[PDB]
Parts: C-alpha cells; structure tokens; sequence
C-alpha cells in the first residue's frame, strides 16, 4: 500500500511520512530539496527503524512532467499527499512569480500526472490565510476568502483548480485541508524544523538578543496578538486522518475542506511564558508598535474523526527538546 | 519599434498585428497554430503591402522557455500584447487543466522572460466575462469567475497587479472585453472557428440558428450582450499601447473597457444580420454592458463601428471566404 508524498523533506513533510512509516505504508517522496537537506529523510528513516526501508526519495521538482510521469508509472499510488511549495509571505511580494510559477505550474502538472496515470485521491495542505484577518472568530469553513499576499493568492488558486477539475471527473476525490502556525518537534528531537515559536527558539538559546514584541495594546486579554498554533506532529496525524476518509469514506466527500488546529487561540506572552516553563531558560522583550486570528476545528473533529492530542506546552517541550539537541540543524 | 504579439493568427490577434504593421511597427508573432492556420499571417502581410515585409513569425508555444528566450535575446522590444490562450468556455468545463496549463503557464514563462530581457511593458488580452448586477458594468465593478476560463483570465488579471507591486517599472494595461464581431472590411482576414453561427445559417451549411432563452426581461425577450468590431478591439489595444509609450507614467496595473458602450438583443443582430447580407436567418426557439466611459476618457478612443458595419464587414469577410483558407 503506497502513497506519494510531495515536498516530503520538509518540516511538515517529514513528520508526515514518518507516521505514514510507523503506521504500514510505503512512502514515496518527491521533493526538488531547494528548502530542506536529504539528512531529514535519513533521520524520518532511522526514527522509522524497521520501516526504513518503505521510504524511497526522489529529488525530482514537481514542475519536471517527464521526471514526474516516470514516478507515476512505477506505482500505483494509493492517494497524494501535497506539501511541496513556497511558504514566505515577505519573499512572495518581492518575487510573486517565483512563487506563481512554482505553486501553480508545479500543482498543475500535478494534477495533469495524476489524472493520467489513474490516481485521482488528493490531499493538499493550504494555509488558513485565505480567511484573511476577519472581523469574527473562531473562522469556519465557510468563511469568506480573500489573498493578502501572492502566497495566499496562489494558495487559494490552487484550491479552485482543484474544485475545478472535480466538476470536470466526478472521480476525483480531494480533501483541502487548512491550518495555523506549525510549531513543535518530533519527541525524541531528531527531525525538526530549520513565525514566532523559531524565534522563541533561536533567542532561547543566545542566536538572537531578544524576542521583539510587536503590538501591546491589542483587543486581548493581555494586549498582545492572539494567533492559532498547532502541534506538527497533530498537523501530520490530520493529513492521514483525511487520507483515512478518502479511504473508507470516499463515496460521501468530494472536494471538501477541512480546517485544522487546536481549536483555540494563544497571545504571545501566554506562548512565551510557555515556552520558559518548558525550557527552562527567560527569553527576554523589547516592546514595540489582526488581534485575534484562530480556526474553528469543530467540523475537522466531527466528520473527519480527528482531535488534536497536544496542547501547548507540549508544543514548546518538543521544539525545545530538538532544537537543544541540534542547534545547526542537520 | 518592435511590438511582440502573442497569439497573433487567430482574430483579435490576427487584426491587430495588421494595424501594428499599417501603424510603422515591425511586429513578432509568437503563435504555435493550435486554433489559428498560418496563412491568415500570410494574408495579412498582403494587406500590409510594403509594411508587410515587417513581420517575423515564429511558430513557438510560450509554454516553451528556451524557444522564447531566443525571441527576446535578438530583437529588443518595446512591448508585448499577449492575445495568446484558450477561449472555449465549453471545454474549459470538461478539461479545465488544459486550460490552466496553457493559460497559466504560458503567461508566467512570458513574464518571466520579458522581465529578464528588460522588457516590461505588456497589454494583456483579458475578458469582460470576469464581472459574472447594475446594467451598465463599470472596472470597479465586483470581480466574479465563472468558470475555469474565467478565473485563468483572473488569476492572470491579479499576477500582473502582484508583479507591478514588486517592479514600479512595469507598465501593464489589463483589457476587458467581449464578444468580438466581424472581419477587415477587405474580406480578406477574419475569424475561422453567436454570430458565426448565424452566418454558417445564412451560408447554408447550418439549417436554423437556436435561440436559447425566449423569456426575459428585455424589448425582445431574448438576451442581451455587448458586442465590437473586431477592427474597433485592435486598434484598441493600439490605444493602450499607446498610452504605455506616451503617458506611462500615471498609470499603473491599469484596467480599461473596450466596446460601444451599448447592449443588442439576440433578434436585433440577426435581424441587422438579415438585412446586410439579404439571406434570411430562420430561428427556432428553446443584460450585459460595458462601461466605455472610462476608456474613452484616460485612452482617447472610442469604437468607430456600429452594429450594421459589424454584420457588413462579417458577411463581407464570409462569403467570400466559406470555407476559412
Ligand atoms: N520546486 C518544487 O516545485 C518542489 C518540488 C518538490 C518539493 N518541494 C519542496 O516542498 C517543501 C515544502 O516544505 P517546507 O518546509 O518549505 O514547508 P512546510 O513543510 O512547513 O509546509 C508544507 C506546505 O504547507 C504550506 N503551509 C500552509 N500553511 C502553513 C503554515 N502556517 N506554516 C507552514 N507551512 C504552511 C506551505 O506553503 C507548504 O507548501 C520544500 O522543502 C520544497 O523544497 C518543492
Ligand atoms: N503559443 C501559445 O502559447 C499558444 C498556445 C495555444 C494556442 N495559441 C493561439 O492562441 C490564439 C488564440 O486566438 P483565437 O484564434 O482564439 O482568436 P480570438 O480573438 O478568439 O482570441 C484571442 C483573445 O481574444 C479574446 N476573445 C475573443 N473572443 C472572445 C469571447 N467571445 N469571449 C471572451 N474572450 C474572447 C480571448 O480572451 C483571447 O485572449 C490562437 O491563434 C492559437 O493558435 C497559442
């Protein structure tokens, strides 16, 4: 039983094929590595132990057709799993077609491989800034959409292509799946990252002077901003929970969306303190100059029977515990 | 100067690299012949007479980076008009990957190799069908795709606006329109695939013209959309090309309305279309407008052409051409 796994070098990636590892699975990776290094799918691998061997890497860019189709035709692919992308909002400003070109000529090509090669099953990780900054929280999923940036501009094209090509062949079952603000590491702190939380991080332990604040006079309990974070590893169990509903449920859904996340929303200094409870170490502020963002999980949990396991201060034990162990990296 | 136009053989494109080249422009078409024959270029560069020995034709598709970097290496340009994509609503249902890949990505490789051989002035081939309300449509009106045609036209109409927001220095001029209708009144170019479906009626190879929609709210009861002279649409993004090279430096991502500002029944253009050919349409049966005000204020132009030249210069263009070429 396979299943393909773009961008699967990356931070949520690699969490990804892990558990699909551990939980039976043949896992084949495509990711062109511009963003990640090899050592996080050799260390997916050792973390795997006897399931090392399922994992296949292919350094291969998605908008490559020929590579691609190659892939295509050596497997029949369960279902498809789609992280590889682009995930800056500043860097998508300065250069918007660098990211029109590889979201949306990689995710087209995609789509164009899949659908000639008999795989029609998706799952595609979007970011919840398609909700833009709403007057009203928690966000559901019928939340009007709008693109702040080129990113989530491209983000949310790639979620009507796919509605698109479902009302062209009723065969295709996609899952869009949205989330907030990955934080966090694997337990044993051996694959991990490299937002807020990173900088938490690298001011914890002497990379950085301190943690700029900025806003403190916010509409918030205590001024500070209120965002939605969300353990990577609960992130990467809610990939496979919608490859689970494309498995057994397929016939009910098609084309649908679900957000996910803890459900509510934390400040930065209810993070902070967090994160000094955890770690143990006192990241000091400088104050400076959206209040409150987060998604409603209540439809994720019901129809996709899926909850998140973590909570907060179990997200910042991880990320502390990996980034202590590996301060460079890989 | 040298203008690039990309799909230049078919129609809209076709007539404008026409009034480029009667206009003292040495012009390169960039066409990979998927919908449009050669020989309208080669009928073209007739009517252009000396004019005629300026234009370059390279059968590439914008899809294809290297083919194109050629293009822009050797000639340096001045601007691009992109006419180039897909325009059958109908199959962009049915196959609407095939019409984010040509459309998409032959746009972003087209941009990406015009900001690299230092070239960004562009007029874009857009589509009034993006307003999806108040009869007459105004730019600021509400943006709404309705289907995969629609938004490939969209999302191309918002990558230009992010792109002036990274480069101050592009100009680029968004063109909404629709319906274009009729041919050179030479009768030598033109269109080869409502209009041409009621001239195969009057030519005899269609046997009735089906009108969908005998009850609404109009004179007629039938529907009502814009229509221009295809001659009217090229020398409208002449125009536009115009303004990029004269008064480019208050204008912006810019969007403007080309049209006649008024809307026609489906009985009154086959009734105009009855009298200009004399062939009588038999029908068996089963509001859009656009806001030229602007254009006509910021562009200097207005469509020189009414509906009764649209049906001479089509029925012109028809019988003397049944077949296509
Ligand atoms: N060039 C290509 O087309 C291509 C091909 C294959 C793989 N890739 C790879 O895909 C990988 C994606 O991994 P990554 O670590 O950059 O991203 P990631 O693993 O943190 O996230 C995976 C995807 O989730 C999206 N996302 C949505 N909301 C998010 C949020 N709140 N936080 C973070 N991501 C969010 C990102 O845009 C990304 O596309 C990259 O390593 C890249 O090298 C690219
Ligand atoms: N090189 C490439 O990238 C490439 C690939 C495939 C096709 N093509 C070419 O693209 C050209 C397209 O031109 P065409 O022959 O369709 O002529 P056309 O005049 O019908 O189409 C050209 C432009 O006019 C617009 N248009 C015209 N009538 C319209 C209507 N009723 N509704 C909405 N929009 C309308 C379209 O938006 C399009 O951008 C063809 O000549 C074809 O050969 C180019």
């Amino acid at each position: 039983r396979t299943i393909l796994v773009t961008g699967g070098a990356g931070y949520i990636g690699s969490h990804t094929v892990l558990q699909l590892l551990q939980q039976g699975f043949r896992v084949v990776v495509v990711d062109n590595l511009d963003n990640a290094s090899e050592a996080a799918l050799a260390r997916v691998a050792e973390l795997a132990g006897h399931d090392g061997a399922n994992l296949v890497f292919h350094k291969v860019d998605l908008r490559d057709r020929h590579a691609l189709v190659d892939i295509f035709s050596s497997h029949r692919f369960e279902a498809v799993i789609h992280f590889a992308g682009l995930k800056a909002v500043g860097e998508s400003v300065h250069k918007p077609l660098l990211y029109y070109d590889n979201n949306l000529v990689g995710t087209i090509t995609l789509l164009e491989v899949m659908a000639a090669n008999g795989c029609k099953k998706l799952v595609f990780s979007s970011s919840a800034t398609v909700y833009g900054w709403p007057k009203e929280v928690p966000c559901t999923e019928e939340f009007p959409l709008c693109a702040t940036n080129p990113y989530g501009r491209t983000k949310l094209v790639i979620e009507d292509i796919c509605r698109d090509v479902h009302r062209s062949d009723p065969d295709w079952k996609i899952i869009l799946l949205r989330y907030f603000n990955p934080v966090g590491a694997h337990p044993s702190g051996y694959i991990g990252e490299d937002n807020l939380m990173p900088y938490v991080q690298q001011v914890a332990v002497g990379r950085l002077p301190h943690l700029t604040v900025y806003g403190t006079d916010y509409s918030t309990k205590d001024g500070t901003g209120v965002r939605d974070y969300i353990h990577v590893v609960d992130l990467a169990d809610g990939h496979i929970a919608a490859l689970r509903k494309l498995y057994e449920d397929s016939d009910k859904i098609g084309c649908e969306v679900y957000n996910l996340g803890t459900g509510k929303g934390t400040s930065v200094l209810e993070m902070v303190a967090a994160f000094e409870k955890a770690s143990g170490k006192k990241i000091p502020l400088v104050f400076a100059g959206a209040e409150i963002v987060y998604a409603a999980t209540a439809k994720a949990e019901k129809e996709l029977k899926w909850k998140a396991k973590y909570g907060i201060e179990e997200m910042c034990r991880d990320l502390w515990n990996w980034a202590s162990k590996n301060p460079y990296g890989y």
